[PDB]
């Protein structure tokens, strides 16, 4: 029964004090996972021309802007090797290399910096030679349970690199039983698994296909027989609770700000831990405004911000660096 | 429901176009579209907005000559705001409620040559005031709600006379929705609709709509990080007589959608402001991402609970949908 | 707290365009699915008095008027067989012969219209002597689980032709998991399963009988220990769950309009791909209706937007034709 | 969600502190934090409190000091509690109102020299009446509803008058929240704030407070076994006007704190009161419990659904933060 | 619409009749469950200087005091062994040991009180050389699954000295069920399970670490890789869910006053027997202040109240006794 | 929560009495219970009930002497009803409000000697009107709704101004609460407690009482077969400003009070009617069930939510908890 003029919703937004007090989210530097692009060779430090600002490293490289993260409390990092083509195929196996980009990395990350969290990324999209996330039949269509084996192997590999968490990005129903299936019977009985869940099948990826290298391979191919309809809302509640049933530690969104609503929903309906990706494209939009003198820099921890407000415990952004500067002013 | 792999592949549904087809929970029709429009002053001008790529302010002649191509794309409404030249502002922001004002000429222009074409109005004195800011100023640079309010209503009243359906307060005051209804009421304006901004956020993303319109607000527009707020805004407004209700900023603000949806089961209206128009459409230039990402983000109001979207896509949204 | 005068509810109302922003609902063509009556041979087209405007028709027949169905861009077909009837049997075996009408067709068109959804009816009434929807034991009691053998083999049949969705109609407890077992162990991996989930022991379905011809076949006879007591709605939202829980990837009411509240008790308990269907008895109140004047044609788009407003995501509807052009415009 | 041991190992998200901290649902701030002052009548004057060791009470120039550290640290504000001297102690409570008491003068030194800082005065009259009583006695020793509230409104407009940005009613009279906001609108003072004291309980965890200020309450304070009673005292708070909700005690009530949160999604504030502090401190300086178990306690709060919390610890748990 | 002055909440406080007609919760002493701390030896009694009022007992006195607690009508004490330092080891071998103080105390107090109940501690704290719950590996940390093998020995040989509780509080993931299943092949049908379910790596334990001994084994030694961080709520619910699907019969949170929310909301979304452990810190805290003259000695029903008003059926409290006799009059 | 046989076997709580005791849902306590009282117009007289084994009609001063059993046993609230002479009704009910009727000056007598005991009495007509309607009866035979309410707030007063701490409506006329409440508020009675008989049904369970106090229904009482009714029954006495609220029946309503309780959270009554007595100790008279059912039966109504119970077994009970 609150009424005007009784009540008055401005009187809290009166004074900074009373809007701290009644403030109800905060984005901290707890909250921040830094995704970051990982070339083989070294000191080799690539800029991405539609993601101005982030640059593609090698591991001496990486090893280098790690001191700076870890020095301003960033949590963890996620992993994202940018294969050369020639070690692409068709049935992935560089995804489980031991010597792949991604295990090497982890390998010299868990060694230098131990308390740093490495997230690697479980998905055959940088390994085949046609840019899909799995393998295909002979239809031309992304094999399910063929493609568990291959995600199997790597997240085995990627444990053994010494990898505190693996997230599935592949979107193959099942797969989130079928590696912690794998971790368990191996005795990594404490990997995470970071399901991406609801994984959508959208346009917002197109500046991580060109940064990761595999936007030449997948050309106009599209992702609709695995990654979700962005119509679909109930759908991730479905997905959600299948990765949750099949031992997920934590379960994820992506892309981030297009679907705050799902983040609300997942949220609301689990209770459990829950992440999202703001991904490249809207990393690429708001830089390129800022850029312009379009938007404001406020607008960094604005996108942030929304974020924690629809229910997300963290979020793997490519603005991790920058909000956390700000953050530690 | 005990679903589980493998008896359950949420996959096959994914198999086939059909089955997609069959399944998906939402769609975005002409229907949902509201396409806001900066209006001046003159006879036979245009002017571009450096950043708003695309966005063309246009005097009412040239506003008539589009909405001829806006009403056969089955567009339903357009929201007005009025590019005010710097000589009718003032402390009184009096030219809110000036019968000749841009608003006002331009609603009776389009309800005499487009009679079924809706119109939303601006409330606001925002476009009126030497100084830029939603309200009237006090000694102490505060912007007083109750003496807001007072020429809120004789704007909105201005805007029923010219023949608006729809008048939107966009002005945050505590109250003004009552107030402007009391008003609509007890002058006989009995169909004219209220569009409250009920969740209107203290926002950088509003930055290219300043440029836009010619014209620090964390006094009045919501808190970023406040959500539970946004449902006693909204209750407030359905209460005091609104007929929709709206969030503003959109795409950031999502989650307020979807609650709001879910909260109050009424009629629900998003703005995809300036800025997220912006970005996106700056970023499809530079040919970092698709222009398939343009009914994407319309579709997400769809999916999170909308019934309508403001938006500067709405001309390139409808064209897409008849194709 | 919305009170009159201050809210007034015909202020929406007042205007079309304000009727649209407000409209909470839509029918599209992507809603609808048509059902058709499929005769052997070649060169036959059949009347049925009972539906008025719907013809039997041969797979030839069939494959012409799909041209058009396609055109206007329906989804799917649902396949219903008129099994002539000296391959009627206590065993039902023509269900699952790969020479049947239903193996037949549903080839004929996966060739000649490969992005056409093809859904086949899973059920014995066809097939059977009594015209009951499996087989019965010694004391004329439709046997669960023998009924469940028989209609695997069935489904296998369909899948072998090429049919992305099998429906099964026949009420048998379990037989959605039974199914799904057994398209999974087959390889048909796929395969969709819609399961008539709260299928009612109802009178509206008497001109489909005549249209199948099954009618004779079951005479005064009647299903009421195995489809559901029109009276009960509770129960049906146990049916769903279990279905769902079997793997169903779509569950459907029948009837349909006499049965909106249990789309909305399903739609909302469940939140899954939720279809109905506007059975032949349906069909002909409704054309009867507007044939002798009493109801203009307007009522065939009302009578498929309920179905929408009632939560429903697909409707089987034989106005799909009709609906489909109307849309089109 | 069927989680089940082994696949789901709640353990493995605790192995390490990295994710210990990406899943940590609740953190404590600075913004979180309230923190209570007892205020003497003279100058140059401290005084230490025998139940509650390391609180001191300080005059005005002693505070206006102090306040200079708790601002550097962030504390948003601090709510007012003046130590009324014996002499001017009545039936009548009258000194409640003297433009000229302790709480009127800290508070106009204090919002002149930091006005940043946001000042909660407390309007009751237990520091004021002969008796100690929260209102006015009848001569059955009964505190007397509606004529206590008379003198309460009296009170929280002196304290307006005074520039206070929050006014908190801890008397927990019938309908007092209405009264006041009724006054302060009729008065002008539209953006002062109203925290309710909305469920206040009957508690013997407030011993020390008596001895702090130098100042049986069943007829109008909870009865600690309720909590169903809790939601309709909040609900008619919000009905009234409260800006904020408060529960006090706090530790003692975190179900209150969760339920109120849980019920109403309104700004909700907890009162961890001096014998919370004290059983604390004491513990502490007895080196039976850990300093840690500072912010173990007011982690407590922020988990339970806590907006602010009134604490004696706000400085050291600023300090804590600031490290 | 309950609104002033047509509703004044104030007058059912009027008078003591009205108080009493509408309290809500009422303690009794149905809901104390009294904690004991257990020597070795005979005639052994020592002064705990950080819990005033409580005592050590060795065995023998044990059952003296126990004949005022049962006349009290306190139905249950829960075991706490202060295991001599010599019986420490890194095996954690005297857990399970039948000539251990907690298996004979058990086997004493069952004899003499038959209707007593008993509860014992199934953990590995107070027999581990580093005062853990569990078995290190090689890098310092608690293994869970050879953790859970010692304490289903453990759990055994407490079901074998005849308790009608064993009282897991170890936080290991699974160890409920682990233990009932043992349990139930061993045919101790009947042995219930309280499972610690949220159990907080707090501050608050200080006291009782002194008390059992444990405090100097432990040291500086944190137990964040398994007690729950203070900071999450929805978590509870997640641990809670499992143990009751593991077969607990009674859960509980511990410790208690700091985590009344955690009470209430699991009291509120599973309605099963719920527990909460009333920890030494909180103990200490009100005796230091009412024996300071702080706080009056109607705190101690005060704070038991809370229990029961937050949603617990019982609570482990050091005031159990003084609780009781004040119930008595 | 996915519990299964063998791991839960919900037999190991019920093994032994100490965990049957821990996990015990709800208890009946001496501080549930109101015991209903026939009273008398004369001196040193008692009367049995030929349909209530074992309950006696007191005069007066009988039930002084045994009000300090019931006090001493710690019942805590009588409800009187009293007898009334055949030559006082009449067709206006007008004994009702007679200031030296029974049940005024029980009350006076109940509250001077017994200050601490509450006095419950019984607002209706039904034993004042020549006829035993609940109210004033039109030419059709009809009870009149707001005719009624006018003697039945007059009547409410008479016994504030008699002591009585709660009043209880008992006429379920529409609207009556609000009436009584509105003319206590008016009077100064602020403190006088209404308690609602909120959903009370046209049963047949009253008989005996009509026996009892020597005094069809179905235009005022509610149809047996209705639960969703009774809702809005209780909503409208809320909001009209009980303080408590009742549901009669009481057994063959256990539904009612659960879902009374669970809906409103507010302090719920239930009254264990004349009939439901009779049949029990009729019963346990008969040898056919044991005395364990009258401990049965109340148990019953704590578990279905009821904080209080009306109970002609209230000093039986009471007894039974002493031991
Ligand atoms: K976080
Ligand atoms: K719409
Ligand atoms: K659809
Ligand atoms: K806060
Ligand atoms: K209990
Ligand atoms: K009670
Ligand atoms: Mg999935
Ligand atoms: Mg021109
Ligand atoms: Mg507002
Ligand atoms: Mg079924
Ligand atoms: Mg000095
Ligand atoms: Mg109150
Ligand atoms: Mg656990
Ligand atoms: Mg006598
Ligand atoms: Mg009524
Ligand atoms: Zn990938
Ligand atoms: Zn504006
Ligand atoms: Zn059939
Ligand atoms: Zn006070
Ligand atoms: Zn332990
Ligand atoms: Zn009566």
């Amino acid at each position: 029964n609150r009424a005007y003029p009784y009540t008055r919703l401005r009187r809290n937004r009166r004074d900074d004090f009373s809007r701290r007090l009644v403030r109800e989210n905060v984005l901290t530097v707890d909250d921040l996972i830094l995704p970051v692009f990982v070339l083989d060779g070294v000191n080799q430090r690539e800029s991405i021309p539609s993601m101005p600002g982030v640059e593609r490293l090698s591991i001496d490289q990486l090893l280098i802007e790690a001191e700076e993260w870890v020095a301003l409390g960033i949590p963890a990092l996620a992993l994202f090797p940018v294969t050369p083509v020639e070690k692409k195929s068709l049935d992935a196996a560089e995804a489980y290399n031991p010597e792949g980009i991604a295990q090497r990395a982890t390998r010299a990350l868990r060694e230098r910096f131990p308390e740093l969290g490495i997230i690697t990324d479980v998905c055959l999209c940088p390994f085949t030679t046609h840019g899909q996330d799995g393998i295909l039949d002979d239809d031309g269509y992304v094999l399910n349970d063929v493609s568990i084996d291959v995600l199997v192997r790597q997240a085995l590999s990627h444990a053994e690199a010494g990898a505190q968490v693996v997230a599935p990005s592949d979107m193959m129903d099942g797969r989130i039983g079928a590696i912690r299936e794998a971790l368990e019977s191996a005795g990594h009985t404490n990997v995470r698994v970071m399901a991406y869940s609801a994984k959508y099948a959208s346009a917002y990826y197109g500046p991580f296909r060109d940064a990761v290298g595999s936007a030449s391979n997948l050309g106009k191919g599209n992702k609709a027989t695995y990654q979700m309809d962005p119509a679909n809302s109930d759908e991730a509640l479905h997905e959600v609770a299948a990765d949750l049933a099949e031992g997920a530690d934590m379960v994820m969104v992506k892309p981030g700000m297009p679907y705050l609503d799902i983040v609300r929903r997942v949220k609301d309906e689990f209770r459990a831990p829950t992440f999202v990706y703001q991904v490249s494209g809207e990393y690429a939009m708001h830089m390129g405004a800022i850029q312009n003198g379009w938007l404001a820099e406020s607008v960094i921890l604005e996108s942030l911000t929304a974020f924690k407000r629809a229910g997300a415990d963290g979020i793997l952004t490519y603005f991790a660096k920058q909000a956390a500067e700000q953050l530690r002013r």
